[PDB]
């Protein structure tokens, strides 16, 4: 609102406890920044800051306090990115969140170019779980992708922008992740997100691979409607490979659920 | 008006015309005496003009020429005095390669089996280099193959580069994404840019008929080719032979193999492969 922000004791920080520092990027929203918070009680923690950017207006803030109060809706789980406190009175507003030192996983796999065997499918199932979780809370992502999932120092996947509030606008074109039914009739599902999961395996076995490289957005409506469907990555099994077709299954119903991949997923990582 | 050539002649009368291939049409060829051989007629269409008729004779001429060889459409013939011009050519019962590899994918063609066509087409191209003879759209619908899986090179005597329309699609597909980048940007055609060619023409061996680039239209296609992008290595495939794809690939001409080498590797590749 206006002059005041709602208050609530239990997520609240004060800002003398939080230092900001080196900002880690921007948006059309707001601005996320590094910084240091203390007592989370002396202990200095490493935190991502995400706030308003000067031009920003009222709804830019309701935006972001939305995002905010989501995240706490939702709940905490080890392969999200989540809240850890708020500034939120006589000052700008603070979400302050968890920090991902080895940046977004295209970034992070391409950099790698070392990963084992294991450890791609072993970061294909965290994702998977926490879709599972964000899905379990009703959450409907509609932007998984592997820019929105970051990487701890501790290589823990994190799903990203998934409390957030132009088919071209790009410098890759999201649509590529999109769903059929999702793209076409504005149907977005928890079996939609399971579709961009599945463009997300692929990121994940072609090392920060680009889906659709030179493909415009009225070739890529043309190639879903005539059924195409991505090649197999080179280092890939053929079992793997069904359970990208599988997520790219006309059907929705008939592409398996989060709940089913992690199961799959959890055996995988076992049998390799 | 044609210039009769005892050497290629064949009575018109030997020629047992049949079914339309696609203009070409099947056909028996008596003697060639006693015993009929299919092979395939090339002859004009109504509405030819005489420069289709230039053409047509170039074809010919240069396919008298450039000589015999196991791996291309060999010439057997012509139905040149009295009546349309018929040049009869080898016959390729099992289609063009695209198709061959097509309609063998599973729900089969060994690893052997895929990686021994590629060596054909590479001595095909081969022997055609050493002619002096630039194909300038090699590509797997360019290749035939006979009853026997013999894989032959097709239009390598065809008869301009600076009336090519490159927003002409062929199946569907764009012609340009078979072609150099220098011969797309620069207009320069060599044995090195058909060197170029028969790497997007592996490519498509290895995933079995595979479209290069889908859904890439022209212009974006020249921006990947401005920014060096190079396909992904099919599945199945060996990084030896995805290595030989890539060096097919080579932005610099010079640096690219040749065909004698490809022939080289290819061989010791078919012996070693399963
Ligand atoms: C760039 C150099 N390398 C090497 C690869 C290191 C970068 C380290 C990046 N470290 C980081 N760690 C956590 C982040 C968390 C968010 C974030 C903020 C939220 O606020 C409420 C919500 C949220 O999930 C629901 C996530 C974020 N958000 C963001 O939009 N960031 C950009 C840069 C795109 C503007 N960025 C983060 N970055
Ligand atoms: C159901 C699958 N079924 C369809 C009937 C099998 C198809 C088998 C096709 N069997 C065939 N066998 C030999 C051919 C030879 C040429 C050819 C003609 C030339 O003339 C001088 C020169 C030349 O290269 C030096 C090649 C050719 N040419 C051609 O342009 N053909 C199309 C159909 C594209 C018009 N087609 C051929 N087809």
């Amino acid at each position: 609102s206006e002059y005041e922000l709602p208050e609530d004791p239990r997520w609240e920080l004060p800002r003398d406890r939080l230092v900001l520092g080196k900002p880690l990027g921007e948006g059309a929203f707001g601005q996320v920044v590094l910084a240091e918070a203390i007592g989370l009680p002396n202990r200095v923690t490493k935190v991502a800051v995400k706030m308003l950017k000067s031009d920003a207006t009222e709804k830019d803030l309701s935006d972001l306090i939305s995002e905010m109060e989501m995240m706490k809706m939702i709940g905490k789980h080890k392969n999200i990115i989540n809240l850890l406190g708020a500034c939120t009175q006589d000052g700008p507003l603070y979400v302050i969140v968890e920090y991902a030192s080895k940046g977004n996983l295209r970034e992070y796999l391409q950099a790698r170019r070392q990963l084992s065997s294991k450890d791609l499918v072993s970061c294909a199932y965290q994702v998977a779980r926490g879709m599972e979780y964000l899905a379990s809370k009703k959450c409907i992502h509609r932007d998984l992708a592997a820019r929105n999932v970051l990487v701890t120092e501790d290589n823990v996947m994190k799903i990203a922008d998934f409390g957030l509030a132009d088919y071209y606008k790009k410098g890759r074109l999201p649509v590529k992740w999109m769903a059929p039914e999702a793209l076409f009739d504005r149907i977005y599902t928890h079996q939609s997100d399971v579709w961009s999961f599945g463009v997300l395996l692929w990121e994940i076995f072609t090392l920060g691979g680009s889906p659709y490289p030179g493909v415009p957005v009225e070739e890529l409506f043309k190639l879903l409607k005539e059924g195409h469907r991505m090649d197999k990555p080179s280092n890939c099994t053929n079992e793997l490979y069904m359970m990208m077709r599988d997520c790219w299954h006309a059907v929705p119903s008939q592409r398996p659920t989060f709940k089913q991949l992690v199961e799959d997923l959890d055996r995988i990582v076992a049998l390799t």
